[PDB]
């Protein structure tokens, strides 16, 4: 019930790695921004049902870009960060 | 062992959401960019520790908005896809 990182990852790559990979990694960013961008929209127009979707849409192109990368997301966060 | 989104968005939380308020949501935001940057320019030098730390930033400051704003980023998730 409670989705772990390893599962947003590997679910992820089986659903949009096949796409991102034929766009490839400049491509790939660019969307994450474009909805980076749509984040921007949202939190100006403080609209809370677009703030939820656009937070849910950064997340996953960063996984896409992690994906691409071929680094786990999870040990980069605990690398970093006390988790 | 497998850290769950739940627990990264509440540890966060735990360890940031202060700071964060206090700054407010458009600066948390600017912050969120600033991070976007460096991801950009890890990718530029197939750099991939920088890459892994600079994923690893992004997902952490969109957490920092999603707690802001009230947000479970699971739930969002899983709103939006298939997962
Ligand atoms: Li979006
Ligand atoms: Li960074």
């Amino acid at each position: 019930m409670d989705l772990e990182l390893k599962e947003l990852q590997s679910k992820m790559k089986e659903m949009y790695f096949e796409k991102d990979s034929q766009r490839g990694i400049y491509a790939t960013f660019t969307w994450l921004v474009e909805e980076v961008g749509e984040l921007a929209e949202a939190l100006l127009s403080n609209n809370l049902d677009s703030i939820q979707e656009e937070l849910a849409d950064v997340i996953a192109w960063t996984v896409s870009i992690a994906n691409l990368e071929g680094i786990d997301i999870e040990e980069a966060l605990k690398k970093k960060y006390k988790l």
